[PDB]
């Protein structure tokens, strides 16, 4: 049942111009497509079209009705067509049938679409690829009290009024596009209307749509919009494209948002904010994904996707984009932070797992399982790959030459690369194989200071280890950035034979060495510099070159990631300890460089705030081969503890020192608020009832989310006595919102308790939880599976047990929610023995059940392979 890649073949017919007709109603929608076919292939080829559950009630070509047709297995096959002809299909669906949130479905009150990658053909008999683009016209008829807001792409051109209380609005989008792309939307809604003027004078009108009563919790995701849509003019000189702009806040959505031209739709936890109800994460993610959706008009709208195996080629740049946004308009560094955090401890899991795959995939059963950390993120990494072998310059004359070639068309991967590749005259013939090859390639540097010659030299291995997709693995080309310092932290020129060499090594082959001369001093290295490739570094570094780095390095993503190296070799350390039975052990010099972090007057408090985050247990998970999840999870308690116990004063001076009274969604603030959050951590692992007032104090003090949440995760954390308590009054406060209550939520089930499991299966029946809402489930199911793996993987079983109940129900009602949670499964040779044979058992025993969708089967199998 699995797809691929080297299958491609253009479509035997085209269908240029569609008119749909919705007769809207939750129970049964009526819908007549009227579409005008040409055909490009053999004369006698029939014309197959996909379709999913829908109630086929007549076909006509040219206005007769057709005979010579065949309903099959998801499709309807027409015969004996001429080569231009109109076809028109009538077919019934059921919004409110539709609990797997794709196509035509029903949220809360109103009913709205998601029709990537494969939605369009839950709606009606189409060609449902796409490399096929139509000109769409979408009328909508419904009954008017019920359906005040009729929308879908593109400008409104038709309106009129019906009998019996019911009224139609007619859209026209004249861009061509692939269905996928499609969206329709009505309901009755608060709407936040602006504007925003594009550099040449485009006057484009901005509608965010929210349910009623939500007003209040708008103007940040508009005030976003225009962020957006201005920064694309500057950085890409990129405008919009038409003259409305709407976006659509819906609370049952599987993804987080939906690029649909001109009629965005979003999962409302991307829109919805207000001081109160969201956190400085809550902001910037905000901006985030506003922004993320509206660069898509460009990459993947204009130019668009020829195929589903070339996803990365609008996700991987689109990611690419959404950091850029964030980075010029905040924290370079602590986007940067963020990113690779992602990528080690996240993404890096997932290479290492049944699924991994190259970013641009090459066998697929179901599309929808392939919206993943690898296509997104490290696609974005391959994205920045190319940025920094080629320069902001020329990057940008390749995304010119991209679009002056592929605007208004479906494009691949490859097309993209050329375009980079013929803008700049830089060679990335071997660079392309970052699209083909999966895994995480592992760089080994060793390095020697000739003093008789003064010569500096690195010696650079690569190898990515075999993965289960792919038995061949062949060396990349590795952009490896560099950095030199003396022993005065002063950096030292690159150069060699008289000539200057550039930072950015190009390592291409199995093993290279790379000599620099002109090193008057033995040098202390910053390797890979900001991450300049997505790989494993190996290099024997002395607890003092890091500590070095930490206060020398010029970029601060080298002190943030110096710090990391010299915590993961302690974090090594204290996990093989704890599975002795022994306590922490932490030389003494390495407290001291937190101690100096905390005391660095010069040290941007964005920078201090990561430096004084732990990485989570996911994180620290990728440092070991087999990973044990209660030793991470009690030596990262034990670590903070140390930590807490040592630094008690400088923590409690800074948390003091950070404090603001008046709160800002402001990078400076967001800065300082970081750092007072990431010292509260800390300080709640004080003495009891000196962290317990200090707690308790913040979270009836805070005048912003932010610091509240901050102050009940502690609680939560540190299981203070004040817990319970602050628990109750969040619920009691905040049980009637849902993304609030979200938090609560993650908060119970990466709880340290020992009945958390008993708590998470007990919130099941909490009067804000609910199994037919993606996020509820996530914040919730989601969280214990995928966060709290110490829980999930406790040795009687119970967290699989649990989990497989669970999937039980999700495997019938939402495929695509199911999957996201099955993951933490999949990834059972990661663990002992034991583990793995109760996770196996899980797998079989899903394996087995009735109806087992293809979401789920797709990585079940891979899992027990
Ligand atoms: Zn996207």
């Amino acid at each position: 049942q699995a797809k691929y890649r080297h299958d491609y073949r253009a479509p035997d017919y085209q269908i240029t111009d569609i008119d749909l007709t919705f007769d809207l109603d939750a129970q049964k929608t009526v819908v007549t497509a009227v579409s005008q076919a040409v055909r490009h292939g053999a004369s006698d080829a029939p014309l197959r079209l996909n379709g999913e559950d829908l109630k086929l009630v007549s076909v006509h070509i040219n206005d007769e009705p057709w005979t010579a047709w065949k309903e099959e297995e998801g499709a309807l096959v027409i015969s004996n067509l001429p080569e231009r002809f109109t076809l028109k299909i009538i077919n019934e669906i059921s919004p409110a049938a539709n609990t797997a949130l794709e196509g035509l479905y029903q949220s809360g009150d109103a009913l709205c679409t998601q029709c990537e990658a494969e939605g369009f053909r839950h709606i009606t008999y189409y060609l449902d690829r796409p490399d096929v683009l139509a000109r769409f016209t979408t009328k909508i008829i419904a009954d008017k009290i019920k359906y005040p807001f009729l929308l879908s792409n593109g400008n409104r051109v038709a309106q009129g009024e019906l009998e019996n209380g019911r009224h139609w609005v007619q859209w026209q989008d004249p861009f061509p596009k692939p269905c996928y792309l499609f969206a329709l939307v009505a309901g009755d809604f608060d709407v936040l209307r602006d504007t925003f003027t594009t550099r040449s004078g485009r006057e484009v009108a901005l509608e965010l749509y929210v349910d009623r009563g939500n007003l209040d919790r708008a103007p940040w995701a508009m005030t976003s919009l225009k962020n957006s849509m201005k920064w694309d003019e500057e950085r890409f000189g990129l405008e919009y494209d038409l003259d409305i702009y709407m976006i659509v806040a819906v609370d049952f959505f599987n993804m987080g948002a939906m690029e649909n031209k001109g009629l965005n739709i979003f999962n409302s936890k991307y829109v919805l904010a207000r001081t109160d109800t969201a956190t400085d994460k809550d902001y910037l993610d905000i901006e985030r994904v506003i922004g993320h959706e509206y660069f898509h008009n460009w990459t993947g709208n204009r130019v668009t996707c020829r195929d589903w195996f070339q996803l990365s080629l609008k996700e991987g740049l689109t990611v690419f984009r959404d950091q850029e946004f964030s980075s010029d308009l905040g924290s370079r560094a602590v986007n940067r932070i963020n990113n690779v955090r992602t990528m080690r401890g996240l993404q890096f899991a997932e290479d290492a797992s049944p699924m991994a795959h190259p970013i641009r995939p090459d066998m697929v059963i179901e599309m929808n399982n392939f919206y993943t950390l690898t296509v997104y993120e490290k696609g974005a990494e391959v994205i920045r790959m190319i940025h920094t072998l080629l320069g902001e310059e020329n990057f940008q004359k390749g995304m010119q030459l991209y679009f002056e070639r592929h605007d208004g068309s479906a494009a691949t991967c490859d097309d993209f690369v050329q375009a980079m590749e013929d803008a700049s005259n830089v060679d990335l013939s071997h660079f392309r194989r970052w699209y083909s090859q999966s895994g995480t390639p592992i760089v080994t540097v060793k390095d020697d200071y000739n003093p008789e010659t003064e010569q500096y030299t690195l010696t650079i291995s690569q190898r990515t280890p075999a993965t289960p997709d792919q038995a061949e693995k062949q060396p990349l080309h590795i952009p490896f950035a560099i950095e030199l310092y003396d022993n005065e932290g002063k950096v030292i020129p690159l150069q060699k034979g008289g000539h200057p060499v550039n930072s950015v090594l190009n390592v291409t082959q199995a093993e290279q060495t790379f000599v620099f001369d002109n090193v008057y001093f033995q040098p202390v290295p910053a390797l890979l510099c900001e991450f300049s490739a997505p790989v494993k570094l190996e290099y024997k570094w002395s607890d003092q070159q890091l500590t070095f780095l930490m206060r020398h390095a010029r970029n601060d993503f080298s002190r943030w990631d110096a710090a990391q190296s010299l915590l993961a070799t302690y974090i090594k350390l204290n996990v093989a300890r704890h599975q002795q039975g022994q306590p922490l052990s932490l030389p003494v010099h390495v407290a001291d460089a937190f101690r100096a972090v905390l005391l660095d007057e010069k040290i941007d408090p964005a920078l201090a705030a990561e430096i004084l985050t732990l990485p989570s247990v996911n994180e620290m998970a990728e440092l070991f081969d087999i990973i044990d999840p209660i030793a991470i999870a009690e030596v990262r308690e034990a670590l903070t503890r140390t930590l807490a116990t040592e630094l008690a004063d400088e923590l409690l001076a800074i948390y003091n020192a950070n404090y603001q009274s008046e709160y800002r969604v402001e990078h400076e603030d967001i800065a300082k608020r970081t750092l007072r959050n990431a010292c509260l951590r800390f300080l709640a692992f004080g003495e009891t009832h000196l962290a317990d007032v200090l707690v308790s104090k913040q979270f009836h003090e805070a005048n912003n989310m932010t610091d509240a949440l901050a102050a009940l995760s502690a609680a939560v954390a540190a299981q203070l006595p004040c817990r319970d308590a602050l628990m109750q009054e969040y619920d009691d406060k905040w049980h009637q919102n849902g993304l609030v209550m979200d938090k609560w939520f993650i908060l119970q089930a990466t709880s340290p308790a020992a009945n958390v499991l008993e708590t998470v299966r007990g919130l099941l029946q909490h009067r804000s939880f609910t199994m037919s809402n993606p996020n509820r489930i996530r914040s919730l199911i989601g969280a214990f599976a995928g966060s709290n793996p110490a829980a999930f993987h406790a040795e009687d079983g119970s967290g699989y047990l649990f989990l497989v109940e669970m999937l039980t129900d999700l495997n019938s009602r939402n495929p695509q929610v199911a999957s996201r949670l099955i993951e933490p499964l999949i990834r059972l040779k990661r663990y002992d023995a034991k583990r793995q044979e109760k996770m196996r058992a899980a797998l079989e025993q899903l394996k087995g059940l009735e109806n087992l969708s293809g979401d789920l089967y797709e990585k079940i199998t891979k899992a027990l392979a």
